[PDB]
RNA sequence: GGAUGCGAUCAUACCAGCACUAAGGCAUCGGAUCCCGUCAGAACUCCGAAGUUAAGCGUGCUUGGGCGAGAGUAGUACAAGGAUGGGUGACCUCUUGGGAAGUCCUCGUGUUGCAUUCC
């Protein structure tokens, strides 16, 4: 998976104004736990007023799917930065991860809207039922007796020995 | 709980308006020979001790002004370093660091040395 959700857990330096501060925990899409860390630093000193130099990083867990074997329909709260302004939207996706989905997140971004990954903030994450589901291209499907063909078959030999820049005929492909 | 003399800090001590104070000390106060002094014994100077706490000085009060400390403004404004970062540009993002100031709100309104002295 290229992106992992975190649980990291911090807290101001424990000080005599107070020697027994607030904690504060986040959920995190990064990368690795570097680039995690990196980044809930950035939000407690512009949410709270806690930067790393003041503060405590306390504990740093990766959260894992449950089932990773079945298909989630998977909703994304974001906030995003376009060329002029800021603006936030709502995501659909699914797939047998919520890594896959946020995958899909900030590739679909970065096509539809030529965002980078830095323009980008996860406000939320969540399982929808299909029944709850919103917007269309997940809804259809969502049928029991889905039926389609395979209208792009993309002829290719399987392992690479087998490729001859010449061949006796041309190709048969159906659907 | 007070004062006086000489101070330190130099508004938490200043300013404005009100109220009150035992003893003592300060002070107001009486006078113009002498020293001194002016248009003027008002001031300054000299000599006193009839009266008074009215003023001064001291203490307290005010949803007081100011001053001082907080909280907040606000991880905002700004700004050190980095990017073959975005954008036509103006500018703006992210990354590694630093980080303010009015309004508004809360609280406070001194501390203290040496000598002598009053309860
Ligand atoms: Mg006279
Ligand atoms: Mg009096
Ligand atoms: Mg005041």
């Amino acid at each position: 998976h290229r992106f992992h959700q975190y649980q990291v857990v911090g807290r101001a330096l424990p000080a005599p104004g107070d020697e027994q501060p607030k904690i504060y925990r986040m959920k995190l899409w990064a990368t690795n736990e570097v680039r995690a860390k990196s980044k809930f630093w950035y939000f407690l000193r512009k949410l709270k007023k806690v930067k790393k130099a003041n503060g405590q990083m306390l504990a740093i867990n990766e959260i894992f799917e449950k089932n990773p074997t079945t298909i989630k329909n998977y909703g994304i709260w974001l906030r995003y930065q376009s060329r002029t302004g800021y603006h936030n939207m709502y995501k659909e996706y699914r797939d047998t991860t919520l890594n896959g989905g946020v995958e899909q997140m900030y590739t679909e971004m970065a096509s539809r809207h030529r965002v980078r990954a830095p323009c980008i903030q996860i406000i939320k994450t969540a399982t929808v039922d299909f029944k709850l589901c919103k917007r269309d291209n997940t809804k259809q499907f969502h049928n029991s007796k889905i039926k389609f063909p395979l209208v792009y078959q993309k002829v290719r030999p399987p392992t690479r020995k087998l490729k001859t820049t010449y061949k006796a005929t041309r190709p048969n492909l159906f659907m």
